[PDB]
């Protein structure tokens, strides 16, 4: 999966 | 916002 | 490919 | 920074 971290926001696709 | 396009999913932070 | 947009910065992987 | 992990590439903005 692609992992996205934007400061304290994190999301995986 | 940050945008991360992963195929059909457009993650927006 | 994944497209990333962070304000005026863009990159594609 | 924003971090986007796309397999072995870790995009950092």
């Amino acid at each position: 999966a692609v992992k996205v971290k934007v400061x304290p926001t994190k999301v995986k696709v």
